[PDB]
């Protein structure tokens, strides 16, 4: 929370998401498998809808590129107003606004549909009705009276959970938490760092609780999914740039048991 606070949501774009691992080129990546992940998913037709919250979405919106075309009410969220602002940039075409048209034009590579990288940012921008505040650690993560439809038909979170969380204990809660938000038979579509203890932002270094694919799969259960998908992959010395530490990136399907 106070180590938020010096957060820099454009550090953490170009850290993250700027050559090399925003060098979406080589399909050994970690942008294009991320993308590969989610494009699977929903190409299978299981996950499906009206609203869907993306919880933490911090200053991106790589994670919900394949996801906007499936659900009509979207709902994008994070802890911190600076990533907020970021992300209204975006959506409202400001200027200074990140460049995400090489995320957006493979995920349109990967879907295949011969569909135009414009379009699928205009779906994406016309399907986000608003970015709210939100606090995993709260038993009601998006407060009391909040506008976002609810329960929500299909959960996204990247990146969120165990970076906020100072140890596994805290890391199920916070998933039980958000598995709130979700209606029962629901979906969570999971993205996360493997093996993982700090990040940089910028000014900001942020502690992370390093889990491993066993306990993911393992929380997931204990918090009432029946996990549908779970993959791995590690992270390529190519890609190990001292702004972290992580070892691999995991993507987990899980619907809540319902
Ligand atoms: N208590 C909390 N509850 C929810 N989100 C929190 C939080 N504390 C910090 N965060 C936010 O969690 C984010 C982690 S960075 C993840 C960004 C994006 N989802 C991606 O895929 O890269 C930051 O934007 C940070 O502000
Ligand atoms: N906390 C996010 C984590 O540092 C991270 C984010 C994105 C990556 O490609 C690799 C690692």
């Amino acid at each position: 929370a106070s180590a938020y606070q010096r957060f820099e949501p454009r550090a953490y774009l170009r850290n993250n998401y700027a050559p090399p691992r925003g060098d979406l080129c080589n399909p050994n990546g970690v942008g294009p498998w991320k993308l590969r992940c989610l494009a699977q998913t929903f190409a299978t037709g299981e996950v499906s809808g009206r609203t869907l919250i993306d919880i933490g979405s911090g200053p991106t919106v790589y994670q919900l590129l394949s996801a906007c075309s499936h659900f009509e009410d979207i709902t994008m969220t994070d802890f911190l107003e600076v990533n907020r602002q970021e992300l209204g940039r975006w959506l409202q075409e400001e200027p200074g606004a990140f460049n995400w048209s090489m995320y957006s034009q493979h995920a349109c590579l990967i879907e295949g549909k011969g569909e135009c990288w414009q379009d699928k940012e205009r779906q994406l921008r016309a399907r986000v009705k608003r970015v709210l505040p939100i606090d995993v650690h709260q038993p009601q993560p998006l407060g009391a009276g909040s506008p976002a439809p609810l329960p929500a038909d299909a959960l996204v979170s990247a990146f969120c959970l165990e970076a906020v969380s100072p140890d596994l204990a805290s890391f199920q809660r916070a998933l039980d938490h958000i598995t709130t938000l979700l209606r029962p038979g629901g979906h969570l579509l999971l993205i996360g760092a493997l093996e993982e203890s700090w990040y940089l932002a910028g000014e900001a270094r942020l502690t992370v609780v390093p889990v491993s694919e066993e306990e993911v799969r393992e929380a997931l259960v204990r918090s009432g999914y029946k996990v549908r998908d779970l993959r791995t992959y590690i992270m390529p010395a190519h890609l190990q740039t001292g702004v972290d530490d992580v070892k691999g990136v995991f993507f987990a399907w899980a619907q809540k048991v319902g």
